[PDB]
């Protein structure tokens, strides 16, 4: 079972003996630090952490004993603060005397603004604020996944609109194929749920479980999949029966959309000779709600997509849409699911536009690119202390490393506000109290063991909308 | 609670309908596919087998739940209720699977079979690839352990040249990645992977996994020192950094203590605060209890060099037997910012050119050690190589025209020792010819049971560097 006393960076165990004596309050905050592009970030995932790890009776005699033993061996010394934890146990029945305030989930906020704040509500637990930093800062992952996915949605939005005239199908243009390519089951589910803030397509079904348990949606599920082949279900037929494999698969799923990987031996041959001639009569008969979706999976992504399009355009009846771009018949589409991240996605859709193919023709699939190749440096997710009370006096604290001003931190008690022009600003040094800027956008989400405000996954989806969607 | 019927890539739900009719056997394997990183460390499968695959992993309740999810998820009924119900009734919910695998901690060149998977019941031909997803996640502990080991090789080399030995090598790279990983589960997994090669971690999640899944003779696999963070310094007030430093080293006077010294001005902290104001509280410290100064900003090499030069002029420096400068024993440095395998190598080389022993320094790495890695680094891949259909065995593979690097192996595989003492993977069942001795793979899983396992102690012995051996 989970033990919050063991869920921190080892060294923080020793911190109680390091803060200034007579310190009654430690107040800290999380931002996505500016860097001298990712200009705005989606706030998502804290609620998952509050419910699964922070809430309820999280301290027990047994959890205290257990930590005392591990820490003794781990440190070869008895540094563990047993009294402080016992105090939380006896006084508050093992509930954390902490208040967390946060911007609403889904909100899209410029870099360098306070996203949430954490402080102790009992003077005895000044050390507790930064003990849970480690667990709280992991919010970086769903924040960064939601944000990176959204930036990609924007690109798809841009090219789809220009090549086709509208935004139909946008929410199915970037699918999550990342399940096998992430570092754990837990990560898979978290990361998958973060992608669902922006899209509806995923094959990482753990993602749905998390959303239902921790956020909730009107509809039965927030994510959807279509029947799709893998290399094993094609190659299993044998090197000389790829066409037998192809034909069996599209007949099994003649009524639904169906993705078929087509590069097991030669993608170009399969497209021009197998889909294009031998099996042509099985494609052109299909419904518009049941297209075949050809899936190349190797070679240079831009080059291979353009070659596949060019091939199909000459085997199938292409039309020119109202904006002047080429469109395949409704029963035929293409998905690129190899080597896709934000960079090559941009490369592909630009390359398509240059060659006069609509973005309607294509969907993208992303795995490690979407959920794994991302770190805390991407948005500079950082948890820093900015206010303390020592000897009954509050003082405004911060770091300001001389060789890196980008790592300067904010001062004092903080609040987030709407500017007159409708943008965002963070006020420092308790300046929010002057109330010249209207109301604090941060809300109490956690206080003394209790989750105090929650958001449905729907509200979240609505908060994270593109402006282009909003228009 | 974990439901294996829901821990697979969505589209695999449809695959039992996609194989050729009368397929009785599906046999697949995992490799770190050949294209830096010429050899990988095998680690992490035992965790996966025990946490996820062993025992009764299928129940009436767990079937029902999957049926409902997939019906919505697909907006249609495609879920294989019948295959899963067979497993429940016939084998009491235990998986009819056989997994063979190289020993954990083993160090193997790329492009060799690491593990194989196949169904032990004709009715369950579809099960082999169902569980690809959970098994493929083994890429992560493999890749962390490998990248971690590659870094140790670099540390070993320079420590040896600048100091003549390897004392303390196992504490020269600490895990600081606990906040910079994507999940709690990832933290433990990854921490245990780094501990294969090193003993320093601040990610406590890792000890518990090791104890539960592998086991060590010692009470714990990893260790940490008292250390400050910016909030334990900055809380004193911008004009009291000295009071903070004093309190901290006094509070931890007879044990090692790491103090971040770049809150405001690293170069002032080193030269004026540590080097003058509090100097008398350093030079009186025991060799067992050094102060370790932790810069945390600037160009990592440039900052390490200047910190070293600052300290050298303020403290008594010696020249070890190799001709390298060495700090007094109660004074060391740790760089824990921007450290990854590339910068690690930049720093130790820059140190060597300036005649500073690697004895002086230790590194902490986070995102670079545990987060910024993908399945692509080692080309970790799981592929079908052999099936039986209508009673006939077929060797199967892919060979894409545009990418010969993506070609998978053919037929039944086995791993062997060459006449020169190396590894080879034999394909097409050729291992049965018995020209290359015994298969080095061992059965580790069969029909719901783990059939072979290793202590963390033996894994560590397998993963040792050549220079160590």
């Amino acid at each position: 079972e989970f033990n919050i006393l063991l869920a921190t960076d080892s060294y923080k165990v020793t911190h109680y003996k390091q803060y200034p004596p007579n310190t009654s309050k430690v107040y800290s905050y999380f931002e996505c630090r500016e860097k001298k592009k990712y200009e705005e970030t989606v706030f998502y995932g804290l609620q998952y952490i509050l419910n699964k790890y922070l809430k309820g009776k999280v301290v027990t005699k047994e959890k205290i004993q257990e930590a005392k033993d591990v820490y003794k061996e781990h440190f070869q010394d008895d540094v563990f603060n047993e009294k402080g934890w016992n105090y939380i146990l006896e006084k508050y029945d093992g509930h954390l005397p902490i208040e967390i305030k946060a911007v609403p989930e889904g909100f899209v906020i410029p870099r360098g603004n306070v996203l949430f704040t954490v402080e102790n509500t009992d003077p005895e637990c000044y050390w507790l604020t930064n003990w849970i930093e480690t667990i709280l800062v992991q919010s970086w992952y769903p924040i960064t996944v939601a944000t990176n996915s959204r930036e990609q949605k924007k690109i798809l939005a841009k090219y789809l609109l220009e090549t086709s005239g509208n935004l139909d199908g946008l929410e199915y243009k970037l699918r999550d194929f990342g399940y096998r390519g992430v570092s754990s089951q837990e990560t898979a589910g978290i990361g998958a749920s973060a992608h669902l803030v922006n899209f509806k397509g995923t094959d990482t079904v753990a993602g749905l479980a998390l959303i239902k348990k921790y956020y909730g949606t009107k509809d039965p599920v927030p994510g959807y999949s279509v029947p799709a082949a893998e290399h094993s279900t094609i190659t299993a037929w044998g090197k000389d029966h790829e066409k037998d494999a192809f034909e069996h698969i599209v007949t099994q799923f003649s009524s639904v959309p169906v993705s078929v990987v087509s590069d097991s031996y030669d993608i170009y041959n399969a497209c021009e000779k197998i889909w294009g001639e031998d099996l042509r009569h099985l494609i052109v008969s299909r419904s518009t709600q049941a297209p075949l979706i050809i899936r190349p999976d190797s070679g240079n992504p831009l080059d291979t997509v353009l070659k596949v399009l060019e091939i199909l355009g000459k085997k199938f009846p292409v039309t020119e849409n109202s904006k002047g771009y080429k469109l395949l018949p409704p029963y035929l589409r293409v998905i690129q699911g190899d080597g896709v991240d934000i960079n090559t996605l941009q490369e592909i859709v630009e390359g398509m536009k240059q060659k006069m193919w609509s973005i309607e023709n294509i969907a993208f699939g992303s795995g490690g690119g979407l959920l794994q190749k991302l770190t805390r440096d991407l948005l500079n997710c950082s948890f820093k202390c900015s206010y303390v009370v020592t000897n009954g006096l509050g003082i405004n604290v911060f770091k300001d490393p001389v060789a890196d001003p980008n790592k300067r931190s904010k001062k004092g008690r903080l609040s987030l506000h709407r500017t007159p022009a409708g943008n965002f600003v963070t006020l420092e040094e308790g300046k929010g109290d002057l109330e010249e800027y209207g109301q604090d956008l941060l809300h109490t989400v956690f206080k003394n063991g209790k989750v105090t405000k929650s958001y449905s996954f729907d509200e979240i989806r609505k908060n994270a909308q593109l402006n282009i969607e909003l228009e």
